[PDB]
């Protein structure tokens, strides 16, 4: 039944909106993990920078040079990690936009489903009333309602047969003779009560 | 426009139903009247009116 599919297919989309949902979260975790790792590397570099801020004074230049040389190794990690974190930011914001748009498109699609299913029932619910209505007395001859008149006439047609109606002569006469009985009977009336 | 349009069909269809319902009895009644007439005048002739060989 295709009308059931629209309920089933939208069910399948729902799995994605919870599968893609999980994928996005996993992306954020590593982004946070990468973010944390960068801070530690600079902290060690900062410690050498703070610690290097104690030798150059008072005339100990040699020691300060060595400390900064070590920090360059940690700085290189920070630079590589620093650029990556900024790059990864565009991905997390980009992917969320797809979720924002896709989620919007889903409920919008959901709304129209009922509006068309309702109009499907309305037309279907209309088919079987007007179809039979014509079958009864409106579509054409042979309609069940009209056929009743056929049986009525068939029996009524026998009525004039078994008991033939009076001839037009008698109809012309029986009424003819009533005009005299009424007047003749009234003739003795108008003359008696005069 | 759709909700008002569809209601009109219900308004018309509901009207047509009871109208159809009314005529049913009027024709069933006339069916019994003719049927209820067949078996009285049929035997009446069988008794003394139809023709010779009548039971009467």
């Amino acid at each position: 039944a295709p009308e059931d599919l629209l309920e089933r297919l939208l069910g399948e989309m729902e799995l994605e909106l919870i599968e893609l949902r999980r994928a996005l979260a996993q992306t954020i975790a590593t982004f946070k993990s990468t973010e944390r790792q960068r801070d530690a590397q600079q902290l060690i570099a900062q410690r050498w920078y703070e610690k290097a801020q104690a030798a150059l004074d008072r005339g100990n230049e040699q020691l300060a040079r060595e400390a900064l040389g070590q920090r360059q190794s940690y700085q290189s990690h920070t630079e590589a990690l620093g650029k990556s974190l900024g790059e990864q930011r565009a991905l997390v914001e980009q992917v969320r936009g797809q979720l924002q748009k896709l989620e919007r498109k889903y409920l919008e699609l959901k709304s129209q489903k009922n509006l068309y299913l309702a109009r499907l029932k309305s037309a279907i619910a209309a088919q079987k009333i007007e179809e039979i209505a014509g079958n009864l007395d409106n579509a054409s001859a042979s309609s069940l309602f009209e056929r009743i008149e056929t049986k009525i006439l068939e029996l009524e047609a026998e009525r004039e047969l078994l008991n033939p109606p009076p001839s037009p002569l008698d109809k012309k006469f029986e009424q003819w003779e009533e005009q005299q009985a009424v007047e003749a009977t009234l003739a003795a009336m108008k003359a008696r009560r005069s």
